[PDB]
């Protein structure tokens, strides 16, 4: 029971792809139809934009282990022979691609720079292969370690986008410090790790308006903008206020200015004399909160101010 | 001489004052004439004792005169040899007479005056008693004096109570002697020196700048202690100029100084890291849009702060 070239196949890992340092091994097994335990017909060529002596460690049993390692190239032609005859394999191809590079990859975002405690920090990785070039596609296992503040670890989500690009996530609930370390192969990559700070976050959405202040330019009877103060000055606010506080105030010198925290839900009227006349636009109409959600038990008072 | 067909007349048997001389003048008539004989007789009736003083005549024509010392009504007899004469016994009311050292003025047209407004205060007319009078017809003058010894006309007004409206034009900054005087002598308190101001003139005016302050808060419902964050704002209208400024006061609080001039409705929205605080945006209305350039299209000024 000597070879079957066609019912004996071949399969392995890396008789599927490859890549530029890394050991591409193959499993045949002899069969006549079934079975197998050592007899040596079969022989490998490797050609490619390289040269390439695969080794073919053999036998025991009916099974042989081949192994090569491609030195950074693109597609190469296999061919497996028994006693010169096609295994029910080949010929057969596979495409090698090229090596990441542990100091030719870095990372940018606004992850690495500086993060709010509130918000997802995020940043990208960036895939060079060995040579210089970019990473086309991905399946490379880079990986990220995340050390805060009081030591403790942040999980991390590296998302293949698949280019030669990788998506990160985090959340850094504390202020604190955070060690970003994102290793190749074990290797901590371009600039990597690094320090960065998390600062207290603002929360936009429940963020309050606190004070308003408006200035108005007297004008004389020449048109000219006067010079000191003096005269009559009075700021009406008229609205719903569950709170309020209003200035009128003689900056001596021209000019006066109204002081104001307003809190409520409606829409707002102020009016504003100088010398009992309104002003170039006076009330002027705002809107702030929402008329809705506004109590029922509120009235609508009308504060006055007036200066000196 | 007759007492039917002669006559008296003057000032005086009209209505009275205190401390002021009454006058009146007899005619003698036959009918129609007079030089001198002497029949007349005149008696005061009042709340005070009067003498009148007559003075007899060259031609038939007498001279009384008797001044009321105290105040009210007046009784004027006048017989001629024991007979009234066609037009009496008559009744006069003497009022009390108005004093310059206790009638005084008051108002805002005294202390403090703009240079593009009228000003105004009130006479309060006080008689000799210290009362205050009741009506009016007292002789209340105004002089006042200007800046380069300008003169300014006054309105004196006579309100029908014992008091005198005032107004005047202080034209220009400066001092303005202000002398009230009754038959020569200035009142209580005068003259009075009122500096009178440059008047800003509100209908004129406008406004300059604006600014308003968000308190940050984080996510433990707390408010932040410095800045950090991303704080942006953003103006939406038809502006014919403006500048702003997005500042962090970098304790937790952010600040917008912003000077608009425009012709609309306008919005604003504030940012606290790309996400609208509790009430961004906030609408104002300024400029009527009517009478705006009839091509200035609305657009957004950005500002951001970090």
């Amino acid at each position: 029971p000597a070879a079957d070239p066609e019912k004996s196949y071949a399969e392995g890992p890396g008789l599927d792809g490859g890549e530029c340092f890394q050991p591409s091994k193959f499993k045949i097994h002899a069969v006549d139809p079934d079975g197998v335990d050592g007899g040596d017909g079969f022989v490998v060529t490797i050609e490619g934009p390289a040269p390439v002596d695969p080794v073919m460690v053999d036998n025991g049993d009916g099974t042989y282990d081949v192994e090569f390692e491609p030195k950074e190239a693109g597609d190469y032609v296999i061919n497996l022979t028994l006693d010169g005859d096609n295994v029910n394999g080949f010929p057969k191809t596979v495409t090698v691609k090229p090596a990441p590079s542990a100091e030719h990859s870095y990372a940018e975002g606004e992850g690495l720079v500086k993060v709010f405690d509130n918000a997802p920090a995020e940043f990208t990785i960036f895939a060079v292969d060995t040579k210089g070039v970019a990473r086309t596609d991905g399946g490379d296992p880079f990986e990220v370690a995340i050390n805060g503040p009081d030591g403790l670890v942040v999980d991390a989500k590296v998302t293949d986008n698949n280019d030669g690009t990788y998506g990160v996530v985090y959340d850094a609930p504390v202020e604190g410090n955070y060690n970003v370390n994102v290793t190749l192969r074990g290797n901590p990559i371009k600039n990597m790790p690094i320090d960065v700070k998390c600062i207290e976050g603002a929360n936009g959405e429940d963020s309050s308006f606190g004070s308003f202040t408006f200035t108005v330019a007297a004008k004389n009877k020449k048109g000219e903008v006067k010079t000191y103060g003096g005269d009559k000055f009075e700021v009406s606010i008229t609205g719903p206020a569950e709170e309020i506080t209003l200035d009128a105030i003689d900056n001596q010198d021209g000019t006066y200015t109204a002081a104001y925290s307003l809190v409520g839900n409606g829409r707002f009227s102020t009016g504003v004399k100088l010398n009992g006349k309104h002003i170039e636009g006076s009330p002027f109409k705002q809107v702030l909160g929402n008329p809705g959600k506004k109590n029922p038990e509120v009235k609508s008072f009308t504060t006055t101010r007036t200066a000196n």
